[PDB]
């Protein structure tokens, strides 16, 4: 017995199977068919003609309120999925948030240069900023009100939408408008420099960073948007799609989700990254450790990012009893320095370190207020790093000594390539050179796994890839000996190019790429939340007066 997903298809589809209908499968049983991409028409006719395939379909969250409103949805079944955890915006009686995302001021970096957009009005300014816009083409949230937001109205004096206005401000560049109707179309505008700025979904501002382009982004008054899960009228699997609308929306789900689209999670329990570079911690029960996952990024001398993709599971050594983790994050700051009379190839590293994404709720925790090997970190503990390397057949080694901290996430240490000139840049090694001296603050105590597994240890396996070029396989070994805390590693490089990025050395000596956060949930300060009743209620007298005015010459 199975069910039918409708999505937009592409990437987003792409990852909305990856992130909940495999895992949901595989959980329950119930097997989920990839249909789509989402029409409106289809879904009107199949209700009415009462014969539905659809079961559990991604649309528009003006969509989804309109659509209930005529009454083509079932009420959704608030004994499966739990409202209490699902951000009130992204809530309705017929729909949960699929994900929210951003609109955003991306702009091409080889467009322009010693002088940033900021803000939608850098926008409607062709003389200080030349070249084509991007904006989105079909009637909906954001491009009215990025307008009068440029005409100086208030965020909160937005609505009822002065269309005139807008109307009026749009067409100062009309003739300079390009007009995406989907993702892939936007990047490619702004990756061919078709387009020197416009306003983007997020995720794909995200994407062209990811794969090596020149473009910067500005949250200054990102629009907030939302897609909503609905199921329709006379599904005839109701229990299950209900079950699945539970799945893609719990906390688990959406954090999933957010990894993969670097959209937003819509749960209040999901643990919430900011940052891709934010590692990401879940329990592996069957090994008794956990997996991580995460992105670093490193500036590239000619103004890219190389990105570098971090998978990562350790196993503790010992017998002894371990803390097998809720899923969590930890947020790290890393600050990278020379010591002027230091003649070898080294690097000094400050770093601070904690858990984070749990967040006490409000009435737990309130009157009483652990690990064996949680006690040896109490105080400043000496810390060595050996590290054996190979990468395209170059040989090397980094010794490194330093102290830790973990009362207060803190670590110093100094890295020398024994070896001689290190083959690679020093950033690049940097997650490679002992998580175990994180901050994890009282009440997450019980998810610190690398305390845990004190003094024997664990195990730590990674596989980095790099972005188009090779990759770091590495298995170290974090222990005690004697009262020092020891990172001994072996590292293998394969595929790099010997005048990539990397062999190169054209990556920055510092990790400030990872400064500004590549997440919706880091601009929450900035935000504009879209009034999508609104739109439900205007959107056709608006769509009207919207198509016309396209059509005007």
């Amino acid at each position: 017995e199975s069910i039918n997903f409708v999505s937009w298809g592409g990437s987003t589809q792409d990852a909305q199977k990856q992130a909940w209908a495999d895992p949901f499968s595989k959980a329950s049983g119930i097997t989920v068919v990839q249909d789509g991409p989402t029409d409106y028409g289809k879904l009107k006719a199949m209700v009415e003609s009462g014969n539905v395939q659809w079961d559990v379909v991604d649309v528009e969250a003006d969509f989804a309120l309109r659509a209930a409103a005529e009454g083509l949805l079932e009420p959704l079944d608030f004994s499966v999925i739990q409202r209490d955890k699902i951000d009130p915006r992204f809530v309705s009686d017929h729909g949960v948030g699929s994900f929210f995302f951003s609109f955003v001021l991306g702009y091409n970096e080889g467009g322009g240069g010693a002088s940033k957009p900021q803000d939608w009005t850098a926008l409607f300014d062709t003389k200080t900023y030349p070249g084509k816009r991007a904006l989105y083409k079909w009637p909906s949230p954001g491009v009215l009100e990025l307008a009068l937001l440029a005409d100086g109205v208030p965020a909160d004096k937005l609505y009822p939408l002065d269309l005139d206005r807008a109307f009026k401000k749009l067409d100062t560049i009309k003739k300079d408008i390009v007009w995406w109707g989907g993702g892939a179309q936007s990047q490619q505008l702004l990756a061919s420099g078709e387009v020197s700025m416009g306003q983007f979904w997020n995720g794909r501002i995200h994407a062209l960073q990811e794969d090596g382009a020149p473009v910067g982004v500005s949250w200054k008054q990102n629009l907030v948007m939302a897609d909503i899960l609905v199921v329709p009228k006379g599904t005839k699997n109701k229990a299950a799609a209900m079950k699945f609308l539970a799945s893609a929306s719990s906390a688990k789900g959406q954090d999933d989700f957010s990894n993969l689209t670097a959209y937003a999670p819509v749960n209040i329990d999901s643990v919430q990254r900011l940052d891709l570079a934010n590692v990401y911690i879940t329990a592996d029960k069957q090994k008794n450790g956990i997996m991580a996952n995460f992105k670093i990024r490193h500036n590239v001398e000619d103004g890219s990012v190389q990105l570098a993709d971090h998978y990562q599971q350790n196993t503790p050594i010992g017998d002894g009893p371990v803390l097998l983790p809720d899923n969590h994050y930890l947020s790290t700051q890393s600050v990278l320095s020379k010591d002027p009379n230091e003649k070898r190839d080294h690097m000094v590293l400050l770093e601070f370190v904690t858990a984070a994404g749990i967040t006490l709720g409000m009435d737990e925790l309130y009157k009483g207020g652990m690990s064996k090997g949680e006690e040896l970190f109490t105080g400043v503990v000496p810390i060595l790093v050996e590290l054996d390397g190979d990468v395209n057949g170059h040989k090397f080694s980094v010794r490194g000594e330093g102290e830790g901290d973990a009362t207060n996430g803190k670590l110093t240490l100094k890295f020398i390539c024994t070896t001689g000139k290190l083959p690679v840049p020093w950033p690049t090694l940097v997650t490679t050179l002992v998580q175990c001296f994180s901050r994890y603050p009282d009440h997450m105590k019980q998810h610190d796994f690398f305390k845990s597994a004190m003094p024997e240890g664990y195990v730590q396996e990674r596989t980095i890839s790099f972005k188009d070029d090779g990759t770091y396989k590495t298995r170290a070994e974090v222990k005690f000996e004697g009262d020092t805390l020891v990172n001994r590693i072996e590292l293998k490089g394969i595929d790099f190019k010997e005048d990539g990025n990397i062999l190169g050395h054209k990556l920055e000596y510092n990790f400030n790429a990872n400064l500004a956060p590549n997440l919706p949930t880091a601009y929450v300060k900035d935000q504009i939340t879209l009034d999508f009743a609104y739109w439900a209620k205007n959107g056709p007298a608006i769509a009207t007066r919207w198509n016309e005015w396209l059509v005007k010459l």
